[PDB]
């Protein structure tokens, strides 16, 4: 059965069981799986998901940037001093506890990097079970434009596969859960590639899931969809460093989605 | 629908069956699997106390008051005949473990003895004021997974983050748990935060809903095994209840003798 069956499972559990609050129907607590094997790229096929954008956020996170004009030169206004984000996701990533002043100020050797560290972790000990990347900040968490729902994420190694589990604290089923999918499917492709491993399984784990009650009609429409089969991801050329990646080395082929559906 | 615990035991089965070996088979060595998630429902004073093996409450229950306390002193415990915390400062000093993380996250860590009031984030009570003045708040996360503090601790916390939820007068609870020891691990991870799920309802003036648990690396150690496939063969019994005798105003001022397990009928203890 394909894995997009429990993406829309779940929105059919909530629009029928989910609480409703004042405007979202939700429930606590979800968990999926998506097979990453044999070229498989986890891009949801009901609905269109705009992979431009999913890719090239993911590259200005592992740059470190918390620079929104970075993004915007991208033509990706999905973040839209001017521009500066405060310490979000790219800064967690790579300098997780260091002091932030601005978007601009060089941030080299300061805080934990945790992505090289998962990394290196990945390599020299893959048994390890504390091969976590956490954006989550309690301190820098008020100083951020927005709070990350993405909180962490966990990796595992098991006959030369590397898995991958995130924890999102709110998960938006209609317009955010696709992309949120592919930007960590994403991730753990190109982890895969630098530690010499093969791509497993990611596992979403969602806190807060739910539907935007004026999305109903829209997502009735999208249950009626059936899921086709996933896009292949190939990795162009042998890339080093995680920082080393960029967007014309991924290769996305056979992404043939149902059309894009508005949801305001 | 189905009793709770057979998800739990479901999962034991399913590692033992078809889970990837690690490490020596001879004793470290592990079989394990990668994401998991179960829910337990804490409604009407149903208590998640696992039944196929009696699990130690009072040592639950103590362990979860010392965290509460914010206190990193494994002497505290022993105390109270706890010796769970027992397996360069000075002895009982854990580091800035649970307690600490909780009370006192991003505040630099000294030792056991030093007064930390007022230093970092104070999450436990943080989640309190939330729950409180915007329920439907989905940030309500206490977190003792710090990048920087890791490496200085005793332990690095199994028990990276917990999420809460309030629906309908409900308030649930989610607990990622990175590394998951299903033979004596798990259970006592269950009743813990259903424990602090209870306690954070009673302050609140909330009723508990549910406790979601979910596993990284779910685990069976190999030399466990042969206890666990005896109590694959036991049958869950209906859970216990679950009381707090008095009112209690703050989450610090709960004591042991607040608690009121009514029905804990479990099949006996298995050696691990």
């Amino acid at each position: 059965r394909h894995d997009e069956y429990q993406y829309l499972d779940l929105i059919r559990q909530i629009m029928r069981t989910g609480n409703r609050k004042g405007g979202t129907i939700s429930m606590f607590g979800a968990q999926m799986r998506y097979s990453l094997r044999d070229g498989i790229f986890p891009l949801l096929t009901t609905k269109r998901v705009f992979w431009r954008g999913v890719a090239e956020e993911l590259l200005w996170f592992v740059r470190g940037s918390t620079n929104a004009k970075e993004l915007q030169e991208k033509d990706i206004h999905i973040w839209d001093e001017e521009g500066d984000l405060g310490p979000v996701y790219g800064f967690q990533w790579r300098h997780f506890g260091a002091p932030y002043a601005d978007m601009h100020t060089d941030y080299t050797g300061q805080g934990v990097d945790q992505l090289q560290q998962v990394i290196d972790t990945i390599k020299n000990n893959p048994d390890d079970r504390r091969i976590i990347m956490c954006a989550w900040n309690p301190v820098d968490v008020p100083k951020m434009a927005l709070p990350p729902c993405h909180c962490l994420c966990q990796f595992y190694v098991a006959n030369g596969e590397l898995s991958c589990q995130l924890y999102q604290r709110s998960a938006d089923m209609g317009l955010g859960v696709p992309f949120n999918i592919a930007s960590y499917a994403l991730l753990t492709y190109m982890i895969a590639h630098v530690t010499d491993l093969k791509p497993g399984d990611f596992v979403h784990t969602l806190g807060d899931a739910h539907v935007y009650s004026n999305h109903c009609e829209a997502l009735e429409e999208q249950l009626k969809r059936e899921p086709r089969p996933f896009p292949s991801l190939k990795i162009k050329r042998k890339v080093e460093n995680i920082s080393d990646f960029k967007f014309e080395d991924f290769e996305l082929d056979g992404y043939k989605p149902h059309p894009k559906i508005k949801m305001e």
